[PDB]
């Protein structure tokens, strides 16, 4: 269990802030603040992690979602990050993400961005 | 709000079963059973949706995660689906997904599968 | 060798037209016309396929790129499709694609769309 | 035209080597050697780039494919990279990639890896 390793405040390469609690049962709960895009302040996130990872030096699989609606803005979109937690002196969460916007059926082909974020426990 | 539209039992093209409740506040909670892969029975899922979508015929953005650990198996992996709900006679959730396995740093380049699932309210 | 199987005119679910020749050496050459987006008429494509696939009923891996510049328009973007050819009565090329736009460094996080196209030998 | 900027030898974070020539007409031709996976020596690549990019500080969109068959091995797979070239003192090609394996129809859901490579003109 990397419950203690995951729980806390993380920062990515864009200067976004991910604040998460890992539950003993595999839950992830917290808030996300994006440094970029159609976003202001904090947004709810929820997700899941592997609470019993392999003991062979592998990372810990996890993922989470943010819907980009809060009390300030609604960007009619949702991002999911999928990745793994790697513990140790320079702990990191290495992710790839999919960001889908609500679209008409005609525009569905251009609904989804893909990218990658790396989170660390220390900021830019 | 497509709270009522989203809530329920959905099936994809592989014969997997997604059982979800949509909360008024943007939460998604439920269980997932995969017809394929290193999986048996139900797994917890959690996610988020846009509870106030655009009124212009656009779909409703949403996403969710499953960590592939339950009481029967642990596949040391997590999938996130990102997509949109489209209401109407033939309601569907159109998704793309990222499935990350825990890996060593040496194998991280081959950690993540990508695919697409389409869910409907009626099964194969 | 599915050189003969691949060579020809293919259509996707959007009504786009892919015209390709497969070389004995693994080359793919041809033109692409998109039914959607910032595109008009034909664009050059090039790519590669596995000219000696497994004999066990597996599909044939292949990919190709289009840069969205021709004599009519320049959309400062490029798409790559990655996928497999499946032969037989209802032959199909099943792909996932990445479409990158040129961006400033500040906007690089939103540079790349992801999607999926299925090509068949008969049109909508 | 970043024909001169693109042409040359590039290295990614895995220690792979990409050797490319950019044509005046938008072509990319060359060889790829992977430091990882089911690969040995050089493989043919082909692709396309935007030969007339925006003059506003944007990167130059490009993509290319490798089919993982040469005279030494056949991995029954193909990778496509989609990304942009960014010129200047520390020139880089920032990419995301899709790697599809030939599979049976039953295994198609697990056919495609996704990742990201950053290429520079100087090696690890
Ligand atoms: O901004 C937000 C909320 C904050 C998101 C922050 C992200 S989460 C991942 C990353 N990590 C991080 O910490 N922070 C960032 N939500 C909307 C985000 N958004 C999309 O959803 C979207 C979805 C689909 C297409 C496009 C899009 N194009 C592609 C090119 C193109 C070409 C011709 C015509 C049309 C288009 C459309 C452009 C921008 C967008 C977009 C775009 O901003
Ligand atoms: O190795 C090569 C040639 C060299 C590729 C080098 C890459 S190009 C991108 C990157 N940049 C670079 O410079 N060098 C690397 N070709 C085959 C590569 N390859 C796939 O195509 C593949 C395709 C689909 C699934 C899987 C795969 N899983 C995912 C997890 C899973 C779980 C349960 C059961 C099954 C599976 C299957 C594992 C490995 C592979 C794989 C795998 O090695």
């Amino acid at each position: 269990r990397d419950q203690a390793g995951i729980t806390g405040t993380w920062y990515n390469q864009l200067g976004s802030t991910f604040i998460v609690t890992a539950g003993a049962d595999g839950a992830l709960t917290g808030t996300y603040e994006s440094a970029v895009g159609n976003a202001e302040s904090r947004y709810v996130l929820t997700g899941r992690y592997d609470s019993a990872p392999a003991t062979d030096g592998s990372g810990t699989a996890l993922g989470w979602t943010v819907a980009w609606k809060n009390n300030y803005r609604n960007a009619h979109s949702a991002t999911t990050w999928s990745g793994q937690y790697v513990g140790g002196a320079e702990a990191r969460i290495n992710t790839q993400w999919l960001l889908t916007s609500g679209t008409t059926e005609a525009n569905a082909w251009k609904s989804t961005l893909v990218g990658h974020d790396t989170f660390t426990k220390v900021k830019p």
